[PDB]
C-alpha cells in the first residue's frame, strides 16, 4: 500500500525527523515532527509537499537529512551528521525491514540531495574536475550499500544555484561565478553516475531532478512567479525566494515539489 520514501540530504532537506521519534503511519505520514516544523523553510519543505501535497498515493516519510551535511566527513568535513552517517542510520534501523517500516523493492524509494555544502565548503580550495569525481564515487558507494539491501528505486537531485544565494552574491559576483563553475562541473558528474548505474544495474528505476534549471528559471524572472526580486530575504518563507540568507523559503520549496511531481510518477507514490 505505501511508498516508502526514505530520504537523505542537508537543510535544504533537513525536518528534524528523529529514529526515535513517533514513525509514519497513514494518519500521519511524516512520523515526526509535525509537517512545517524542523526545516529552513518557515514551513513545510519539498519532502513536506511531496509527501502529503502532491502524493497521488499513501507515502511515508523517513528523512534522514542534516542540516549542514557534506558526503563523507573523510573528503569535505564539516558536522558529524555527514551524509555518510546518514547511510548509517538507516542500515542500523531500516535496513533489516523492521515492522515499523516492512519495505521491499516495489515500494522504497530512496531520495538523496546532498553536494550543497561539498560545494560550499570546497569551491576554491580544490579541483573540481578531479576533486568531485571522488565525491560522487563516495555518493555512488553509499548507493551502493542500499542496493545491496534490495532497494531499486533512486530519487537523485542535483545542486541547485546557491551561488546567486544572498550568502554568496554579497561576497561578490566573481566568487559568485568561481563557486558557479565548480558547481556546474559536479553536476555533470553526478548526472554521468546516475546514467552510468541505471544503465549497469538495469533492474533499477531512477530520476535525476535538475533543481539547477528549475530554480535558475525562477531567478532568472521572479516576478513571473509571484517574487519581487531574486536576492530577498524573508523569514515568512513566502514574501522572497530566500528564507534566510542561504536557504529558499517555502514558497520555492512548493513550486520545486509541484515541479517534482510529473518527473516522479514512474518512482510510484506521484
Amino acid at each position: 500500500n505505501p511508498t516508502y520514501f526514505f530520504t537523505f540530504g542537508d537543510a535544504y532537506s533537513q525536518t528534524g525527523f528523529s529514529a526515535s521519534g513517533t514513525q509514519p503511519s497513514a494518519s500521519n505520514p511524516m512520523g515526526n515532527p509535525d509537517l512545517g516544523i524542523g526545516t529552513t523553510t518557515n514551513g513545510p519543505n519539498w519532502i513536506g509537499y511531496l509527501t502529503t501535497t502532491e502524493n497521488a498515493s499513501l507515502v511515508l516519510s523517513y528523512n534522514l537529512a542534516a542540516g549542514g551535511a557534506t558526503i563523507d566527513n573523510a573528503l569535505v568535513p564539516a558536522y558529524p551528521g555527514d551524509l555518510a552517517s546518514q547511510f548509517r542510520l538507516f542500515e542500523d534501523v531500516y535496513a533489516d525491514k523492521p515492522a515499523s517500516a516492512p519495505w521491499s523493492a516495489e515500494d522504497a524509494v530512496f531520495g538523496v540531495w546532498i553536494g550543497i555544502n561539498d560545494i560550499g565548503n570546497a569551491y576554491y580550495s580544490t579541483d573540481a574536475e578531479t576533486y568531485t569525481p571522488k565525491l560522487i564515487s563516495r555518493l555512488e558507494s553509499l548507493v551502493e550499500e542500499v542496493y545491496k539491501n534490495g532497494g531499486r528505486k533512486f530519487l537523485f537531485l542535483n545542486v541547485p544555484p546557491t551561488s546567486r544565494s544572498p550568502l554568496f552574491l554579497e561576497q561578490g559576483e566573481e566568487v559568485v561565478k568561481q563557486h558557479a563553475e565548480y558547481l556546474s562541473v559536479y553536476n555533470e558528474n553526478l548526472e554521468g553516475m546516475v546514467d552510468d548505474f541505471t544503465k549497469k544495474k538495469g533492474d533499477v528505476t531512477t530520476v535525476l531532478y535538475d533543481s539547477w534549471s528549475f530554480m535558475t528559471k525562477i531567478l532568472d524572472d521572479p516576478t513571473a512567479y509571484g517574487f519581487p526580486d531574486a536576492t530577498c530575504i524573508n523569514d515568512d518563507g513566502t514574501s522572497c525566494i530566500w528564507w534566510n540568507n542561504y536557504h529558499p523559503g517555502m514558497k520555492y520549496h512548493l513550486l520545486q515539489a509541484e515541479d517534482m511531481k510529473p518527473k516522479l510518477r514512474k518512482l510510484g507514490g506521484w
